[PDB]
């Protein structure tokens, strides 16, 4: 019967009677799960692992031995401080705020105070939040500022403290309030909104390219992927390749290349001729 064919679909996953032989029930049909398995238990062993990536500064070395230091749970970490870094040890700490994506209303509001600062620093700078509240989106996950400043470029490649001064400053105002990394280029940290009668922390990193690269890695931290995966193509199509880091006129054997400069976003759409597809509309 259609009835002993399910009952079938289920074993596997997990003459007659004989084949049988070669234990079960409507059982199977009923479901054991997890528990039935119980092979199924210590394949939620790898609910170990992701949920333990989860976890902040974690990567895929991290938890494996991690968990592995017969550890698994919110609690064996909370524990298990001595066992990670700084990093680590605050994307714990917030972690579960971490979870919580924010209101573009507190956005826009850091969305101040970040180029607010840097206005006051010098107007030389740049800077941009991106990735989603650009394309307009009620819902991100991380702060993601872009700066870039004309004494620096491609070419320099060496001006940390360039970077190093914004830092330094959202942090005074008590903005940034804790710190993953620093590494010249690059600043990942959470931070939170100002009080007076608490809003939770929120992933921010803070990014620097030269007033060159600047644009290419714009348009790709604007994304989506998919969008940025369906237009390295079409320049590719017309023949193009661009990445991170720049546009660049193809070859003949596919390695081959040049930079063509790049003012803003739209001369890039200009070069492998397509619509200033804004942000919003930058889905796919
Ligand atoms: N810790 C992570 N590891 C790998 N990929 C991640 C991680 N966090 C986010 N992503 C990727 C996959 C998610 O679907 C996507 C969204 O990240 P998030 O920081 O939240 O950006 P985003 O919220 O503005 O967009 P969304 O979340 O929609 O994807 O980014």
């Amino acid at each position: 019967n259609g009835g002993i064919t399910d009952m079938l679909v289920e074993l596997a996953n997990f003459g007659a009677e004989a084949k049988k032989l070669p234990e079960k029930i409507d059982e199977f049909l009923a479901t054991g799960k997890l528990r039935k398995l119980e092979k199924i238990r210590r394949d939620d062993t790898s609910s170990s692992i992701n949920f333990l990536t989860r976890v902040t500064g974690i990567g895929p070395s991290a938890a494996r031995k991690l968990v592995d230091e017969g550890i698994k749970t919110l609690e064996d970490l909370r524990k298990n401080e001595d066992k990670l870094n700084h990093h680590q040890r605050i994307g714990l700490k917030y972690f579960e705020d971490f979870e919580k994506r924010i209101p573009r209303e507190e956005m826009l509001q850091m969305q101040d105070i970040v180029l607010n600062e840097v206005k006051k620093l010098d107007p030389e700078y740049i800077a941009t939040v991106c990735g989603s509240f650009r394309r307009g989106a009620e819902s991100s996950g991380d702060m993601d500022v872009l700066l870039t400043h004309p004494n620096f470029t491609s070419e320099s490649s060496k001006q940390p403290k360039l970077l190093h001064r914004v830092v330094e400053q959202l942090q005074k105002v008590r903005f940034i309030t804790d710190t993953l990394s620093k590494g010249e280029t690059k600043f990942m940290g959470v931070c939170q909104l100002p009080s007076e009668n608490e809003y939770p922390h929120r992933r921010i990193d803070i990014r620097l390219i030269p007033k060159d690269q600047y644009y290419c890695g714009v348009l790709y931290f604007t994304g989506s992927d998919i969008f940025n995966k369906n237009m390295r193509a079409h320049a590719l199509e017309k023949g193009f390749t661009i990445n991170e880091y720049t546009i660049r006129p193809l070859g003949v054997t596919g390695v081959a290349g040049e930079p063509l400069p790049v003012d803003s976003e739209q001369d890039i759409f200009d070069y492998i001729q397509w619509r200033y597809r804004e942000p919003k509309d930058r889905s796919e």
